[PDB]
This record gives C-alpha cells, structure tokens and sequence, in this order.
C-alpha cells in the first residue's frame, strides 16, 4: 500500500488525496 500523512493508507493504483471534508484516502488516478 502506499503512504503520504502517517495513519491513513492507500490501496494500490491509486494517489494519496484529502477528501473535502478533511477525509484522508487515495483516488484512483489514469
């Protein structure tokens, strides 16, 4: 999985983003 804050992780295919209400997680990026 990959990484960027320090808790949150992040599947794989996919960026680590800031959802707009302070949600961290990753989005599927192309």
């Amino acid at each position: 999985v990959i990484h960027c804050d320090a808790a949150t992780i992040c599947p794989d295919g996919t960026t680590c983003s800031l959802s707009p209400y302070g949600v961290w997680y990753c989005s599927p990026f192309s």
